[PDB]
């Protein structure tokens, strides 16, 4: 309850943003608008009724009245039409201020949460928010105060001229006519939160098997795709058939309540024909001023259904909006300042889940200007040590060191700039091949672009490409080779220079011949600034200095290449089987 | 035009379905009910006429008509009510046939078709379109058909008391209203596509850069996603805001033709309070009258305005319903039969696009019960045999042969299941690891499954896992490493044992103490099968017996390992710098 009570304050907030003065001017113009079009609609029928009553007790003059009506009716539409204009403005700009926040706000999220999402269901919670807020914006402001006020003036008018018994007849009925309408809404709001859980997994699942395309045009098992999909369907099918029927009772349990009450209204009046009132006037003012008194009523429990209905699926978002990062920088930031790339590690121990344990007493150093590789079991974990390194997960209880200076202590924002990290499976954006290359700093220029993809030994395949530096790559890159883009990628991060260079996995998609022009080019380059490279090839971890081998979570043998084969230690054995 | 025709039949079909006799019992049922409560709706004012009028001549026989109007009351607005019930049951069970029949015709579609969509238009449309079909469904059957008879009962009751000009200017007005009527709508029908085909794009971008979230956090670029969100985001808001000022024209022209129609009709009669009619009484039947002649009409406006505008959103689907798949099969096809794997090629041409030509004249053999690598340059195109001969792009002027058999003559079903292909990037279910290594045949068992994967030297690492068999493999299988991803990849094919296997860089994300456990299984299990090994690693492609190298599109050197080397051609150049 008081959960909603912020995201309504929230929303009235967006309103009356005190930045811009237009808004101010738009919204009370608007209300204006609406009290204008009310004071001559009640006028309009008094209007006629003169003009009626008058040539009944009875030309120019009915001519002048007949036109005055004519400006009447047209005023009373133009009012309403010149209002909505405003304020639609007004709810567009705060739906797209709310969804460009929300936006900003999924991308700040924390890794944790991504990489075990459900694709889909936030876009289908976006939309359905976004829908929602327009209805809740412009329904508010409109139709809640001036119904209650005309609802006040029926209901004084029916204390007008006393029966004694009317008015507790009628407060009866509105009591019963609320307490139905909030029982049968509070008993609908859990049909629909059913309903909405079962649409995202359909769409994610679905979504699921389009990504899963390839995988099931392999195997011919395409039928259980659709079978599946058809079972979610049919939950889908039996949560909106659940609501449907609901909202037929209320609406047959609308119309029960109002029928007994002109039925019992015109028996008690019926009953009292003699010795009572015996004006048939007074008959048809009762029944008159009681449909008076039904159509507001009636629109004020529209009003609160769509707004319930309409909140449950507000919920979604906001949920997510109060989603906050595990990791978080300190109150404290000193921005990063080194002149050497030095790395150590004192005794880090860190683990993805309670259960087990990934590193354990893991201590190295990487001196200043050199390289260093590590191998082992693919099971080892060697690149849960990159990830960690750039400060994806924080660690547990060991010391991470740059340049003698605490990593934790450094600010997130200086810690992801002086380094530069390839990915081990790349992805593409689905845009032009030359945005993707230009992609690692913005401020290169053409000169800049074309020379980085000499180094990446992909410039004489792309002049022979249809469209040169043109081509649109596909989504997450499946148009190009797997050897082009893997040369893409390492282009990237030639172009950024980064201090520290990490690469994983990078000549795995790589035929021989290119791959030795390539790290001819990586020795010259960073012969001043440190790098590690990570590779199950023994080929690429010759070349560096120091080797260290990395197995079971813990390092088993360090030092250069020459007294690693001397140690017939774990590194000799997997280069001997390679040599063959 | 004729296009929405064709929309509209294929609709209407699905509702009159002949198979299921209940749905003809449901709709008749439905239409029963609402002329009922039509029939009863006008009988209700006369009752209560007639009882006021007997009672101003003039108690239980009142109170007996007051209770029949109590019922009355009751019988009308039940009628309407249990009306919706049953046409919400055959509308969405038509609502899920229909997205049922869209799914399996999406994932039915080429690959062409693929590799180049926009992730999230589809979902956006499918959802956009599903919530369309439900109100023109609802509209169609009871709306369209009542109102036009009312309509004509009011022209008839106008007809009646002839004033020999009231009917030609009711009949201009009803003329002008339609004309301006059906103007607006086509002019808005411009407004709609515009503002829906920027949804979709801010959609597929948004899903782009949430799939390029690793990207979009490893390099520091972050607030250009948002302003190009920002920017698509103001283009969707300006297509609005055009659209909600032309609905606010269309609802001032509704009541200023009507206001003038008033307008005149008051001023007409009010000239002739003299020589003609004098009567005060026709004074309020013309104003009542036309009253009742404009709510019906106001309600036909109304609904051909939401079934152009929700007819708009229709046509996304069924453009892409109408797409058909560009690989089809014979109209003879004959089940594949082959006692033995023998693979030839005769001259194959293909290219993907008519500018550049990737395969020109290769021709080789695949003799039965042996295995042939390929290795060459990344850019050779060695991984597009593989694709086109799994038949995902036809040949162009080649001729290729399964054992004295032509592929495209055998059927597309037959040829997809006898062979079997691990990726090249392997994409797994967000679902369990058991369910991913089950896929490869729903009919194993769980003896089945285990075994497998013993042979893929990963059950041992399963069996270390804090949940055996049951971990939940992330989206696009990001949790797992990418040995262990490659190893489950593996343990599909080897579950589904295949007739001829091909793998497409299978040891690449592996340490080499585990490829020689796997090269081992490999040879001993498919010694009685062909096999196909691609890989740029020399040690995988040494065990085979025949072993071709391919450039540039065209076949080099062919022969066993020992004449490779002693040729000194491009292999030896390749395995020299290997061994070092
Ligand atoms: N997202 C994850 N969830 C659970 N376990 C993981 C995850 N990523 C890695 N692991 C565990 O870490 C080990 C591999 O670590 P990883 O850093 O992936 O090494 P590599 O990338 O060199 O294969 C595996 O045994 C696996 O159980
Ligand atoms: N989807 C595609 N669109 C355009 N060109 C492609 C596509 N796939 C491959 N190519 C072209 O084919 C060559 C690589 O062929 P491919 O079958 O990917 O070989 P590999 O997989 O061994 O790298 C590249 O030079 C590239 O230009
Ligand atoms: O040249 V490949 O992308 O098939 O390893
Ligand atoms: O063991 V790895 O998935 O970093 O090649
Ligand atoms: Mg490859
Ligand atoms: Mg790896």
């Amino acid at each position: 309850a008081m959960a909603d009570m912020k995201i309504l304050r929230t929303l009235a907030g967006y309103l009356w943003m005190r930045d811009n003065p237009e808004f101010r001017f738009r919204v009370i113009a608007a209300l204006g608008f609406l009290v204008g079009a009310k004071v001559l609609n009640v006028q309009v029928p008094f209007l006629f009724k003169l003009a009626v009553d008058w040539l009944a007790s009875a030309f120019a003059t009915p001519a002048a009245v007949l036109i005055g009506y004519g400006i009447a009716r047209t005023g009373s539409s133009a009012f309403n039409e010149l209002r909505t204009a405003v304020f639609s403005k007004v709810a567009l700009r705060t739906i797209r201020s709310v969804s460009r926040k929300v936006f900003s706000h999924l991308h700040d999220l924390d890794l944790r949460y991504h990489l075990s999402r459900e694709t889909g269901g936030l876009n289908r919670i976006i939309d359905r928010g976004s829908r929602a807020i327009n209805f809740i914006l412009s329904a508010m402001v409109f139709n809640v105060v001036p119904t209650i006020l005309e609802i006040s003036m029926v209901s004084g008018i029916l204390a007008y001229k006393f029966g004694a018994a009317f008015a507790w007849i009628t407060s009866l009925s509105v009591g019963s006519y609320i307490v139905f309408t909030l029982a049968v809404t509070q008993w609908r709001t859990k049909f629909r939160k059913a309903m909405n859980k079962a649409d995202n997994d359909a769409s994610t699942r679905a979504i699921d098997s389009l990504i899963n395309y390839e995988t099931v045009k392999y195997f011919n098992n395409e039928g259980y795709e659709a079978e599946k999909y058809d079972q979610f369907l049919k939950k889908y099918e039996d949560a909106a058939l659940q609501t449907q029927r609901s909202l037929a009772f209320l609406n047959f349990g609308q119309s029960i309540i109002f029928s007994t009450a002109l039925s019992t209204a015109m028996v008690l009046c019926s009953q009292g024909i003699m010795n009572g009132q015996m004006t048939v006037g007074d008959l048809v003012m009762v029944n008159g001023l009681l449909f008076q008194l039904s159509l507001p009523l009636n629109f004020l429990g529209s009003v609160y259904r769509e707004t319930i209905q309409s909140l449950v699926d507000m919920k979604s978002m906001f949920q997510l909006l109060e989603e906050k990062s595990d990791i978080t920088n300190t109150s404290d930031a000193k921005p990063l300042v080194l002149k050497g790339g030095n790395i150590e590690f004192e005794n880090v121990h860190f683990s993805y889940l309670p259960e087990r344990k990934i590193l354990d007493g893991i201590s190295f150093v990487v001196p200043a200007g050199k390289s260093v590789a590590i191998v082992g079991t693919s099971g080892s974990g060697k690149s849960t040590i990159l990830r960690m390194l750039f400060r994806f997960f924080d660690t547990d209880s060991g010391n991470i060191r740059i340049d003698g200076q605490d990593i934790k202590e450094v600010r997130l924002d200086s810690l992801r700039s002086s380094i530069g990290v390839v990915p081990q499976d790349t992805v593409l954006f689905n845009d032009t091949i030359f945005h993707n290359i230009h992609y690692g700093r913005l401020s290169a220029t053409e000169e800049e672009v074309y020379e980085a993809a000499r180094r990446a030994a992909i410039h004489e395949t792309i002049s022979n490409f249809p469209d040169k530096y043109s081509t649109i790559v596909g989504e997450r890159g499946l148009k190009l080779s797997g050897g082009e883009k893997q040369r893409v990628a390492l282009a990237r991060t030639f172009l950024k220079s980064p201090a520290i260079l990490l690469c994983d996995e990078a000549t795995s998609a790589l035929d021989s011949t290119t791959e030795a022009e390539i790290l001819n080019a990586l020795k010259a380059l960073a012969s001043n600034r440190t790098s590690i490279f990570i590779a199950h090839r023994l080929t690429t971890a010759m070349q560096c200095d120091e080797i260290v081998v990395l197995e079971n979570g813990k390092v088993v043998e360090q030092g250069p290449h020459d007294e690693l084969l001397g140690k017939s230690g774990r590194y000799a054995q997997l280069w001997t089987q390679q040599n063959s």
